[PDB]
């Protein structure tokens, strides 16, 4: 099936998810000169003061820390959203090398890694159906460099120790999100899809300018990491990341000027 090896990775994913060659995919290249500011963006509001985290699972591309979404405990609202998006997960890419593993780039530059925390656009009722629809998703993006410790990633670290392998799970209850967040919410955002097959084309990207520093031992941690399950050879969970897709018929708003 799908991943990020030599005979399985991006290069390949249109030959079954052929919207991998479509018109509004993503992650793309931020050019900052060329971003816009857009005096039309209405103030982004992120409200995760009751989130109620569940349960972390590697899924043998990422990690994913899901959410309770059954009510409006966590939201994003605001900035290019019309109407409420519900926070159902978050997960990570991450690179191999400090110098690269994220999926969007700021002037070419890459990240050691990028957070993204995933919502759906409550007007469709659940997740399902939010992905047949063009603005059903709402994906806010933050860079991570490698630098002083982030606090509020230390608990997720802790925990990967338990889920090394693909398949594997466990509670992950009362983690707050927002030891995640940088101090700026400043961001670019564009339309665009899920980075991962099926590539469907429903995302309002909400990337970050503001990068969070975490440590080198915390991304190490990711690192150790497994794509395989249990008792299959081992191939670290590593690059993880798709590149830069073209930009084609789309402008790059900006929230700050
Ligand atoms: C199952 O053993 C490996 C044989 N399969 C493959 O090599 C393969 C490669 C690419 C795709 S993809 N990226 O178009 O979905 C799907 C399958
Ligand atoms: C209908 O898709 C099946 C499950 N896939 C997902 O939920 C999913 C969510 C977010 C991203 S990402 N990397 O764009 O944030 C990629 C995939
Ligand atoms: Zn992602």
């Amino acid at each position: 099936h799908w991943g990020y090896g030599k005979h399985n990775g991006p290069e390949h994913w249109h030959k079954d998810f052929p919207i991998a060659k479509g018109e509004r995919q993503s992650p793309v290249d931020i050019d900052t000169h060329t971003a816009k500011y857009d005096p039309s963006l209405k103030p982004l509001s992120v409200s995760y003061d009751q989130a109620t985290s569940l349960r972390i699972l590697n899924n043998g591309h990422a990690f994913n820390v899901e959410f309770d979404d059954s009510q409006d405990k966590a939201v994003l609202k605001g900035g290019p959203l019309d109407g409420t998006y519900r926070l159902i997960q978050f997960h990570f890419h991450w690179g191999s090398l400090d110098g690269q593993g994220s999926e969007h780039t700021v002037d070419k530059k890459k990240y050691a890694a990028e957070l993204h925390l995933v919502h759906w656009n409550t007007k469709y009722g659940d997740f399902g159906k939010a992905v047949q629809q063009p603005d059903g998703l709402a994906v806010l993006g933050i860079f991570l460099k490698v630098g002083s410790a982030k606090p509020g990633l230390q608990k997720v670290v802790d925990v990967l120790d338990s889920i090394k392998t693909k398949g594997k799970s466990a509670d992950f209850t009362n983690f707050d999100p927002r030891g995640l967040l940088p101090e700026s919410l400043d961001y670019w955002t564009y339309p665009g899809s899920l980075t991962t097959p099926p590539l469907l084309e429903c995302v309002t990207w909400i990337v970050l300018k503001e990068p969070i520093s975490v440590s080198s031992e915390q991304v190490l941690k990711f690192r150790k990491l497994n794509f395989n399950g249990e008792g299959e050879p081992e191939e670290l969970m590593v690059d993880n990341w798709r590149p830069a897709q073209p930009l084609k018929n789309r402008q790059i708003k900006a929230s700050f000027k």
